[PDB]
């Protein structure tokens, strides 16, 4: 029923100059170990990992960007150090390119397994993350945009115009995913992210609510930016009820990809929010009502090892069919959260009749 892909070879990507960098190899092994402790692994169908090909990376990335990252596979440490400093917040090791290939190819196999009907949904415990990677550059711990590539891969084996919904609940804006699909009406990108008027990473006004897409893509980019607050379950539930789910139902996606960063969880040193594991489980179960249940959960950020292990395991439990948790929908929101939601409603009401 539920697929799961994990490969410890993705642990080889590491930071040679700061072993305490929070994007640790143990991120994925701790999540995998938690699935075993909770006896969820044996309930899933193990999907094998594989390398994405260079032709598949070219679905979203330029040949120059593919070539440069590929060239790092055999660089000396001094060259890996210099190459990394040419990007915003990037460390590179000799294994980084292969791990990025394995992360993308693992989601390709997961999407294919969903599209053949072999599994109903799937989880991908992969690293390095992807949603900060742009067409021509790496950024924010990301080399290739795994979620964006998986969307294009799905279209390449079913129908070119297959309607794919990408929900990005990582605490950071997926600037790479937004730009790749900004003019595309076949891929709806909805991102919830801490914004702080543009001061939170990645420090760009591209993440604001008035960025709704370009050309034919107008209305197919939904930014839900949080400002001046410590958001948690009530704010994310309200955004799904008023924004994500009404838009997603009207879009009627045929496939749902979740850029699932868990750095908005309580205790995360980079996020500062307090979304609980039950909150992530509620969001997952909501998305399962779409696309006849065809949901692929792809790991992005998340850096409290205990928090991400519990949170993603709760999402897998939901995909396996376990009963969703009960949450108080009457809890009052932070006042700035209501302002954020109303700003998004005003910006997207001219494009979605479900908001009018
Ligand atoms: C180079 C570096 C390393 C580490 C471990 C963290 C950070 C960091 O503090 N950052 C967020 C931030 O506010 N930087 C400001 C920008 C304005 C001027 C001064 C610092 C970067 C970052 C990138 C990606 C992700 C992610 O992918 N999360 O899922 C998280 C953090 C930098
Ligand atoms: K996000
Ligand atoms: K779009
Ligand atoms: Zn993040």
């Amino acid at each position: 029923i539920t697929g799961l892909v994990y490969d410890q070879r993705m642990m080889l990507h590491h930071n040679m100059w700061d072993s305490h960098h929070p994007e640790l190899p143990q991120r994925i092994s701790r999540i995998f170990s938690r699935h075993e402790e909770l006896r969820l692994l044996s309930r899933c169908h193990r999907i094998p990992a594989r390398l994405a090909t260079e032709e598949e990376l070219a679905l979203c990335h330029s040949s120059k960007h593919i070539s440069i990252i590929k060239s790092s596979e055999h660089m000396k440490p001094r060259d890996l150090n210099r190459l990394g400093d040419e990007y915003n917040s990037i460390f590179i090791s000799n294994e980084s390119y292969t791990c990025a290939l394995l992360a993308a190819g693992s989601c390709f196999n997961s999407a294919q397994a969903i599209l053949t009907g072999q599994v109903r949904n799937a989880v991908a415990i992969v690293r390095p993350p992807g949603h900060h990677a742009e067409k021509d550059t790496a950024c924010g711990f990301c080399f290739f945009n795994t979620a964006a590539l998986t969307a294009r891969y799905a279209q390449s084996i079913t129908r070119e115009s297959l309607r794919v919904l990408i929900v990005d609940w990582d605490v950071h804006h997926g600037n790479g995913t937004q730009h790749i699909f900004e003019e595309d009406d076949s891929v709806l990108y909805i991102s919830l992210h801490r914004y702080e008027d543009g001061a939170f990473f990645p420090n760009s006004e591209d993440a604001n609510y008035d960025k709704v897409g370009l050309g034919k893509g107008r209305g197919y980019n939904v930014n839900i930016p949080w400002n001046g607050g410590k958001m948690g379950d009530p704010e994310y539930m309200a955004a799904f009820h008023h924004l994500v789910m009404p838009i997603a139902r009207e879009f009627a996606p045929e496939l749902v990809l979740v850029s699932a960063g868990f750095d908005a969880a309580r205790g995360d040193p980079l996020g500062g929010f307090q979304v609980t594991p039950e909150g992530y489980a509620h969001l997952t179960h909501q998305l399962m009502s779409l696309a006849a249940g065809r949901v692929l959960i792809i790991l992005e950020g998340g850096y409290n090892l205990t928090s991400i292990s519990e949170s993603m395991s709760m999402c897998t439990s939901m995909l396996l069919g376990d009963s969703p948790p009960s949450l108080d929908h009457l809890t009052p929101l932070k006042t700035s959260a209501t302002v954020s939601i109303n700003n998004v409603l005003r910006a997207h009401a001219p494009f979605w009749s479900s908001l009018r």
